[PDB]
């Protein structure tokens, strides 16, 4: 139920051990005044440092003036911070504003088209994103909530996606959670304690060629639709061929445990962790931190179930674009579908208490 | 607590704690055998068993023949049971097969239509449901997951709804939970500890006029949505006088805390807390155990969000009819909608392991 420090040369939710719940919003920008959306990101800023703590955002959520409405909605009152972390995100599409167009990043890539996507636009892109991450449901709506209405005039969601369980681990030391398909999810990823990996895989230098971005990363979503019918149909020994690993302990092909290393030749040519590898990327490597989702039945009498994919990474066009175009003829494309995009800029920490989102880019 | 017995008079999920998650599926039958359902009903007992014990269904989630599917879709491998309970409940339009209808309660009633409904006819109804709750959410979903699959072929799923209440780990068991317009929410409810009030209000008798029902219950669901950005631009005075108690505490106006007894009189004539009062009932008295939702944003950027209200009584006719009933003119009418319905009778309890979900009905 503890806190996660808000203030760093990072933003938290990246590195962070993956909190069990997510809620995650993109909104698009409605100001043209440069000035005002700063005074918002200023704003958000001092909101978000209340959040982080357990704290009531403005002035609280009861015992002002009886005749205006309360500063916080109040559904928080009497929880711990549950672990709750902020983290924001620029999209391609907000450089077309406010004079912003030379300083987008080329590490801000837009992907290509891939075979097999069938995107939404409606669900796809935006402006800007928050991603709110913490272990208990209600503390992470009302954050999104309460930052929506800060911004209401200046932004508005585009779309938003709820995680009701995660699928991905940054502490080797814990246990691995399971995805949908009933495979550990998150085995060989990059750990929150391997700094030297960070530096080389996730965090954008100076030297990369745009300076306010020092210390900040490149988000990746991809939101994906489970086939479960026909996989729950499939025999147990195409499910293991399908990724390389077994689905009991989760060892590599041929191995006793989780944490073995695979040996990648005893794997079938298209098995997914094979063609995931670094080794099999000219050494690509990314960090994931996606988490399972729900969204009711189909329509058709069965339960809709899907992973809403998240990736950082120090430039998009070296860490899921390659990754991506490898798994052209992965085994797992028969039962999944990729169903909405969006990238963004993950902007670098805010230092102190002076500080504030977005401050290096304005 | 670990676990919670799955055997007993009455099925568990009802008067048990109530535990921090919820995933509710309504399904449809689509077969017209009844020796088929009733195979069915024996193998989802079996299925209950394992689950409700932190165990995997059939043979298991791995280790069988490489070239058969698992019996089980292997998503909860490594949890624990996690509080999980599993309640079924049968609907009005499940008498219309196999020759039950003659032994359709009569507190199974169909409910009116009443004033501001705008109810989805694609997210309502139900031949069947199954209550899942638990502590973890992926517990609950495998469940559901697991039971549909088995029943693939005589069942579909025609809606699902998951819900969140605490966070048991982080917030004392005594603290009431808010809702999501910032209310403390079950002050004055039927507790599992009160035997006498559950016997009076919430478990059918054997002269009620329906035998096989004797220790079951009839339970109403509604989703209920907030209009969340409306409520969010009142002022802390309209909200409170909406319901009758301050935001903060939740006391009773003119009281000064949570659990001191209410004086109608002074809450304004419309104020919800004052028309769904017993007092103003004729004595109705109901056992909610409801769950918050957050479903996403709609098309227009608002929150779908609510409470998936959930409310367990003796007789619908002398429970939730007659209090809806008196919501006709309630201050919260303009903040809420409900946009999804159902009825169903819940049977007894399964007594021990030689024992199956719906065995009075069914013979
Ligand atoms: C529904 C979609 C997906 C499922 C169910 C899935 C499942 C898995 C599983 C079970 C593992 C092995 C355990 C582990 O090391 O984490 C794995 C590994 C991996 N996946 Fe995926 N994955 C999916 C999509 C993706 C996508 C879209 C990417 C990147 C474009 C990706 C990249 C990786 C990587 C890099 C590894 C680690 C390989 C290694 O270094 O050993 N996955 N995935
Ligand atoms: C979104 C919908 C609703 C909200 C937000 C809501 C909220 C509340 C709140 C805050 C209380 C006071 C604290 C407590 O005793 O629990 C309350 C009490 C109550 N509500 Fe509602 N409620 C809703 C819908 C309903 C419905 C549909 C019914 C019944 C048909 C109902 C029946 C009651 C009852 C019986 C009480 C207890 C009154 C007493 O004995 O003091 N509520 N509700």
């Amino acid at each position: 139920g503890s806190a996660v420090p808000f203030h760093g040369a990072h933003q938290a939710g990246i590195a962070t051990p993956v909190q069990d719940r997510l809620h995650f919003a993109a909104f698009d920008v409605t100001t043209e005044d440069r000035a005002a959306f700063v005074a918002l990101l200023k704003e958000w800023t001092a909101a978000a440092r209340r959040l982080t703590a357990g704290h009531a955002v403005g002035e609280g959520a009861y015992g002002g003036l009886p005749e205006a409405p309360p500063d916080d909605t109040g559904e928080a009152l009497g929880l711990k911070p549950s672990r709750l972390t902020l983290t924001i995100g620029f999209g391609p599409s907000l450089f077309t504003r406010f004079g912003l167009a030379d300083l987008r990043p080329e590490a801000l890539a837009d992907l290509p088209k891939f075979p097999g996507d069938n995107l939404d636009r409606a669900r796809s892109g935006g402006d800007l994103c928050v991603q709110a991450c913490a272990d208990d449901p209600q503390v992470a709506v009302h954050a999104i909530r309460n930052l929506a209405r800060i911004g209401f005039g200046k932004v508005v969601v585009r779309w938003s996606q709820l995680g009701f369980g995660k699928t991905s681990s940054t502490t080797p030391d814990k246990q691995t959670p399971r995805n949908l398909l009933g495979f550990k999810d998150g085995t060989r990823n990059i750990a929150g304690t391997e700094k030297d990996r960070l530096d080389r895989f996730v965090w954008a230098a100076e030297k990369d060629g745009t300076p306010w971005m020092t210390g900040g990363s490149y988000l990746v979503a991809r939101r994906i639709r489970m086939h479960i019918e026909t996989w729950d149909r499939a025999s147990l020994q195409e499910q293991e061929d399908v990724f390389g690993r077994d689905k009991g302990e989760g060892a590599p092909v041929g191995k006793a445990k989780e944490r073995d290393e695979p040996f990648l030749k005893a794997m079938k040519p298209d098995a997914h962790v094979r063609l995931a590898h670094p080794d099999s990327n000219g050494g690509a490597t990314l960090l994931r931190r996606g988490y399972s989702f729900t969204d009711g039945t189909d329509g058709l009498g069965r339960l809709d179930a899907g992973l809403f994919f998240l990736a950082y990474q120090r430039d998009i066009r070296t860490g899921f674009v390659p990754v991506q175009r490898n798994l052209a003829t992965d085994a797992l494309n028969e039962y999944i579908q990729h169903v909405g995009s969006a990238v963004f800029a993950v902007p670098p920490g805010v230092r102190d208490a002076d500080d504030w989102w977005g401050s290096t880019l304005f």
